[PDB]
């Protein structure tokens, strides 16, 4: 059980790292969006230039949604929110122990464009078409960065806890294996000594028996 | 009696070794929270940063409690205080000897 | 995609690739046990040889 639990913990660690992998790209894209919004707020650009910036924003919000709906693991989509706090669809657990309910729960919040305020509830994207609604567009991008960073911090906490659990599982496995060996495993030297003593005994006994069969022939001389 | 007592000694020794191995990782974790606390005391961090490192703090405290409640031996928990000094639940005696009595108590403090 | 590739390859190696250290340890233990077992079998083969001294 300890060996299997160590393996399971290390698999879950791999899962956490592969989720943080997509989280990194999401963070970088949101940061680029914030830089573009800072640029667009300037008063020297006309409406056409802001429209080009909006084309860029739409194009690299679409792939944010792409990572949200495609960041996957072994036949499990991760960032859709199936393993969120209030999610009903499913729950994610790690069996990190060798007996009964030695499990743990891991939460991954929604990371779709809707949840990050990059997309409206009706499907409209965050717009940089004019200065007025692009000046406050930063006020949603910093919140999106904060949410992404908070999820990353949660994932890192799970990472560290799973590392400590794996090390402890390995130590406990070694100690328990040693303890079991000291009870079931046989010491070769002492058992060999006993076997040699018994072998000498059986040879002596069979020699003495064989010489004991010839004892009663002495009476035959009387006849 | 002596032959069996030596086996009793070595199995109690194994139990002690297992307990120490369990406590090792808890010591390391507590060191980690101490480092995190020293980091958090700085005056440049904001409240949200302190909260997000408190996330890791909680994810370490629950690990400590998990280790305390799950560190087990042959059908007996150890770190939960069952074998403490004032503990009423049970007591531990190692029969390191070939005749009656010759037992020695071993105390394990609560680690919750 | 490159990041996902490296992470998923790490996971696959985690699940399938063998650890040479522990495998070598087990192999060594098994072959020592094999040597001891064949020595004991050879020794047990000549064990009933002491009976014929009675004849």
């Amino acid at each position: 059980g300890l060996r299997q639990a160590e393996r399971n913990t290390e698999d879950g660690m791999s899962l956490i790292q592969t989720t943080e992998g997509f989280l990194q790209e999401s963070n970088d894209i949101i940061q680029r969006i914030r830089t573009l919004a800072i640029q667009s707020s300037n008063g020297i650009y006309t409406e056409e230039d802001r429209q080009m910036i909006q084309v860029e924003v739409s194009q690299l919000i679409d792939e944010v949604d792409r990572i949200a709906s495609q960041a996957e693991f072994n036949k499990m989509n991760l960032l859709q929110g199936d393993f969120a706090r209030g999610s009903r669809a499913t729950s994610m657990w790690f069996h990190i122990g060798p007996n009964m309910h030695q499990r743990e729960r891991v939460f991954i919040a929604t990371m779709t464009a809707r949840s990050l305020n990059l997309k409206g509830q009706s499907g409209e994207l965050l717009s940089l078409s004019t200065a007025d609604k692009s000046n406050d567009a930063i006020g949603t991008l910093d919140a999106a960065l904060t949410r992404i960073s908070k999820q990353r911090a949660n994932l890192g906490a799970y990472f560290n806890r799973l590392e400590h659990a794996a090390k402890g599982l390995m130590n406990a496995y070694e100690n328990t294996q040693a303890s079991e060996s000291r009870i079931r495993d046989a010491d070769m030297a002492e058992e060999t000594v006993a076997f040699t003593k018994n072998q000498i005994l059986v040879q002596s006994g069979t020699a003495m028996l064989a010489q004991a069969n010839v004892r009663p022939q002495g009476v035959l001389s009387l006849l």
